[PDB]
């Protein structure tokens, strides 16, 4: 057991929040 | 109401994942 898979869990979750920053930009365009 | 109030959410949440790139980072050096 280690912190080395919170890598993958922090890309993916960080890569959300940015495709969610996309979805609001066009939304408020 | 309006989806506004969301772009503070987003950038906050994002916010909180980079904080935990950072620890993560001096975790794993």
């Amino acid at each position: 057991a280690s912190a080395e898979p919170l890598i993958y869990v922090l890309l993916v979750l960080t890569l959300a929040l940015v495709f969610l920053l996309y979805k609001l930009m066009k939304w408020l365009a």
